[PDB]
């Protein structure tokens, strides 16, 4: 009987990288992807804000190149690129209004396999 708040409504189910650091949403949503090389990871932090995107080619894959050029959210909770990884949603939540996704590519986890029947 308190009423708690409310958790941000969906994620961008797919995100479309025009910016160096950037990326588009499915509902004309604008995303910073913050490239962050984890201590023996990927993380691509990707925060929603009202920005006016600039140019559009491939420099942060030219720089960076570790984002992939579109994100596909995936089931169970991590978003699948186009290239041929599946970044894991470390974290998405909002924070002064704003949605901050965090996306984290690991080397294509192990296979698994059915261990003892």
């Amino acid at each position: 009987g308190s009423m708690a708040g409310e958790d941000v409504g969906a994620p961008p189910d797919h995100l479309w990288v025009h910016q160096e650091g950037i990326y588009r949403d499915e509902y004309q949503r604008t995303w910073v992807a913050v490239v962050e090389e984890e201590t023996s990871f990927l993380r691509a932090r990707v925060q929603q804000i009202q920005v006016p995107l600039g140019d559009a080619a491939r420099p942060s894959h030219l720089l960076t190149s570790q984002l992939p050029l579109m994100w596909q959210l995936y089931p169970e909770e991590r978003y699948m690129d186009n290239n041929s990884r599946l970044w894991q949603i470390q974290h998405h939540l909002m924070v002064r209004g704003v949605q901050e996704l965090l996306l984290k590519l690991l080397p294509d986890d192990r296979s698994p396999g059915i261990h003892r029947d």
